[PDB]
């Protein structure tokens, strides 16, 4: 009844043309992108977090949205996040969503994306947290769910350049919950020290460097659907 994963589990997600049959594989495909030797991933935090046994995973099966889609992936978030707080701190949730679309552009995975997420606000059952506004024109909007803010991004085989996005045939998203980012603060020594590494090793992996939404923080949700290239959307358009 449960979709939340840990490495151990995926195998029993689904076994041949079953709800999540495709998802053994893109586990497979996945880890085979973070744990490569050369050139390795850029962000090595992704890699750690894979050779430790921090990494979990849920999935969506598009074919069977009722069943199998944004109201147990709900379910999957909340554990998830009573995970996130209780084991190390640099956890991940890994969630595909399948079967993999040929052909599908950028734009169109961008798409799903922004609507899965709406979809998921239908199914929380905690307010939205009184210190991020909900107003996603607000500079300081950030994607929340269960009671705190998260930071996401998507992941696509339509990423051609920026192929630290591509993680395998599918749209797929990766959530964690911001005590991962203690100890590595913006201003920090540390954190700056980590942006050198993971930018150094974009420079040996993609196609285009940094995107200047990355940084040199307002409107993260640009983050969250990088484009394949130098372009900067309007900050009032995130599409939630
Ligand atoms: C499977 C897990 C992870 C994956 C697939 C992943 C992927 C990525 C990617 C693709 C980037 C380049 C920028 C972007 O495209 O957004 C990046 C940057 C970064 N990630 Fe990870 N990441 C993972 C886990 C983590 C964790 C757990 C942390 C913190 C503990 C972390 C911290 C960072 C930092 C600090 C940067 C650099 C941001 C910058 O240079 O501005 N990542 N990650
Ligand atoms: N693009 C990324 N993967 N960024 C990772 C770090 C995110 C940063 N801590 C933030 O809250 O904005």
């Amino acid at each position: 009844e449960s979709y939340l994963w840990r490495d151990s589990e995926v195998s029993r997600s689904g076994s041949g043309d079953e709800p999540f049959g495709w998802v053994p594989e893109a586990h497979s495909v996945f880890t085979e992108r973070i744990l490569a030797e050369e050139p390795p991933y850029p962000c090595y935090f992704g890699t750690q977090g894979q050779q430790r046994g921090n990494n979990s995973f849920s999935a969506v099966d598009t074919r069977y949205p009722d069943t199998h889609g944004p109201a147990a992936l709900a379910r999957s978030l909340r554990a998830y996040r009573q995970r996130a707080w209780q084991g190390p701190k640099r956890q991940t949730l890994i969630v595909f969503v399948g079967p993999a679309v040929p052909g599908a552009e950028l734009a169109d995975d961008h798409r799903r994306f922004w609507t899965l997420l709406d979809e998921l606000r239908a199914y929380d059952t905690e307010p939205w947290p009184a210190d991020v506004p909900a107003d996603p024109s607000d500079p300081r909007w950030q994607w929340c769910f269960d009671g705190e803010p998260w930071f996401i991004f998507a992941a696509s085989p339509a990423y051609k350049d920026r192929r630290s996005r591509d993680l395998g045939p599918c749209l797929t998203l990766v959530f964690q919950v911001r005590r991962v980012f203690e100890g590595i603060g913006g201003s920090t020594v540390a954190g700056k020290a980590a942006k050198r590494r993971v930018r150094e090793g974009l420079a040996r992996y993609d196609r285009i460097g940094p995107h200047p939404t990355l940084g040199d923080t307002d409107f993260k949700w640009r983050q969250y659907t990088l484009p394949d290239d130098d372009s900067v959307a309007a900050p009032d358009a995130c599409p939630v």
